């Protein structure tokens, strides 16, 4: 059993954006299911649990020390690690934190890590094992050193690709050659005439999947402007928008 | 009219500390009214609202843009500013942020401030005015550049002093000479010998008030160990422990 739950599907600004009265933000206030907390996921493989990123601010209420096996981080932007701060001073055994070899980290996490063990840095395209789950780091195109991950068990493959703007060539080629059955993909922006710098727009994602050919692409890291667009425009077949609490099977 | 609310009365670790099952933490799990969120406050002077620090994670739910007048920051440790991150990308007019002239800030706040305006730096012992409220920055003893504040109206004087270990001489003397009727004070630890380095213990706060003689000292920034101690020991007359949500008029 490999499942993935999207615990947050937004960016740093979130939905609702603070004070915004656009159609998407008003909807999320009225109907909480449309709120989007910071982009993050929970992988359950057999008994083992991996927390992909740590942008939620209530992890300490969702989990106890030892109730999950490790963190897997994409990068050290605040919206992906701010949730580690209420955890580090906890009581319990060390908690492994797997992620890119970013030498600075975020604020004083590295200098004062508490129960978090950041020594578990990983390498592009070098597979590691999480309680049987095969994980491959994939370099992404972003303003910080950022890895996405291929997660594989028994030839079932899921790709976690946030945050990124149009994939590096080696990563694109690897994904084409290791076709994911499901790809969770940063698509912050509605379709644009130009590819944005740090996060994909819809047109970029469509272009990428013409090469990768994943049969199920789930868009995440959704901005309020993209939600507004989605309220009036349909996605093409094969693409769906993620939402907080979405459960993904294989 | 002047009201002060202690919206958070804990430190970075909080109460309950994650995974801790000591008497204080277990109590705070059974009864959330004993939880302590990061040290922060709200000052209301007539209609004007100042948010002191921004350690709470849900300011975006408590407030809308324009519903308060400014932030007043003591220092840029993460547990005092982490709540600004969910706000900066909002929709609204610029929000003044008053605070010490820390050149670095925290993470990328200064480079990418969004609606936050960090240009409102303040100076030790130089009074400034917030909608009629007279505010004096007071240097504190802490690992980052940190100011506490005297808040003064025609008849009332309240000091907000966190985070700090002891007080620098000029600040101590200023407080003795401008005796606060209420002093909200960092007291992270139960009575110790000696120090501590970055946050007061109870013996240090007692020593400071031997000089300042404020008639009402409210302890904040309380660690779980100090809470556990308080479950079994009384404080002297004139000292009380803050709680999240406590209102002071
Ligand atoms: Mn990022
Ligand atoms: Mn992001
Ligand atoms: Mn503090
Ligand atoms: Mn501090
Ligand atoms: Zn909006
Ligand atoms: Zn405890």
């Amino acid at each position: 059993s490999l499942t993935l739950t999207l615990t947050g599907t937004g960016g740093a600004q979130g939905v609702p954006a603070w004070g915004c009265e656009c159609a998407a933000c008003a909807r999320a206030r009225r109907s909480p299911q449309y709120r989007r907390q910071p982009c993050s996921g929970v992988v359950k493989f057999n008994d083992a649990i991996t927390l992909i990123d740590a942008g939620l601010h209530d992890l300490a209420d969702r989990w106890s020390p030892g109730s999950f096996q490790q963190f897997l981080l994409t990068h050290y932007h605040m919206d992906h690690v701010q949730g580690l701060f209420p955890l580090r001073w906890g009581v319990g055994d060390p908690i492994p934190v797997y992620g890119p070899p970013d030498e600075q980290g975020c604020d004083d996490l590295f200098k004062h890590p508490g129960l978090l063990d950041f020594s578990h840095t990983v390498e592009p395209f070098v597979v590691f094992d999480l309680q049987g789950l095969q994980v491959t780091p994939l370099p992404l195109n972003h303003s910080k050193l950022t890895f996405g991950y291929l997660l594989e068990t028994a030839h079932s493959r899921v790709a976690w690709l946030s945050d990124t703007a149009g994939l590096p060539e080696k990563t694109l080629k690897f994904l084409r050659n290791n076709q994911p059955q499901v790809m969770v993909m940063d698509c912050s922006h509605p379709p644009r005439a130009d590819a944005p710098r740090n996060h994909c727009d819809l047109n970029t994602v469509l272009a990428l999947n013409q090469v990768i050919r994943s049969p199920r692409v789930i868009l995440t890291h959704i901005s309020h402007q993209f939600d507004a667009w989605l309220m009036e425009n349909a996605l093409p077949s094969g693409f769906e928008v993620g939402f907080d609490g979405m459960e993904i099977g294989v």
